[PDB]
Parts: structure tokens; sequence; C-alpha cells
């Protein structure tokens, strides 16, 4: 029911934060942390896709909703991750050595995307385009 829709960022806290503690270098993070990309998920089939857009970059990772494979994390590392969905949330695990949680919220008509790695808590609303 969030499928086919598209939100861009309105606000972020600590976003700076998870990047540095994720391994993100100085320039890329500050490059980071002034983007406003969308987010979209779409479905065809078997196989979701989370698109995440900004002017430099898409970010199109496509997978089957409990089905363990490997992703590229922002640092470039190559880790095992497995994305499920509980109602509206779509949650993200990453392990290897640096794991994180990335869910995702999509409710009123918007998209709460809350970050943990470490000590850090990252919270992004992106709103309906």
């Amino acid at each position: 029911s969030f499928v086919g829709k598209k939100y861009k960022l309105d606000k972020s806290e600590n976003f700076d934060e998870y990047m540095k503690e994720l391994g993100v270098g100085l320039v890329t993070r500050k490059m980071g942390n002034s983007l406003s990309p969308t987010v979209e998920v779409t479905l065809e089939g078997d196989t979701y896709t989370l698109t995440t857009t900004s002017t430099f970059k898409t970010s199109a990772i496509s997978f089957k909703l409990g089905v363990e494979f490997d992703e590229e994390t922002l640092d470039g590392r190559n880790v095992k991750s497995i994305i499920t969905l509980d109602g509206n949330k779509l949650t993200q695990e990453q392990k290897g050595d640096k794991p994180t949680t990335i869910v995702r919220e999509f409710t009123d008509n918007e998209l709460i995307t809350t970050l943990t790695i470490g000590n850090v808590k990252c919270v992004r609303v992106y709103k309906a385009v």
C-alpha cells in the first residue's frame, strides 16, 4: 500500500552521526548531509525494489522479502542483509562488523525512517512528493 509512493526528505536528525559511525569519509558525509533524496518502494512479481535517489546517484536495490542477500554499505563493504515486512513497517537488518537496523514506517502519507548503528539513533522524515 506504500508501493509506488514517492517521498522526499523533509527533516533529519543525527544522519551526520550515523554516517560518521558507519565510516563514511568527511567530504561524502558533508555532501550527504545536504542532499534531499527521494525514496520509493516498488514491486514486480516476487521482487521488491527500494530506490533512493539523489542528484548524484540512484541506489536501487532489489530483494525478496525474508530472503538474505548481500548488500553494499555506504562505506563500501559487502554485508549480509535481510528485509522484512510487518504491517506498515519495512525493516532492514544488516550483519557484518558495523551492524545496523533501518526501519521504514509508511504512515499518515509520510515515511519515517529510523536508523540504528551503535549508540546512534537517526530519524529521517520524508514527505510525499
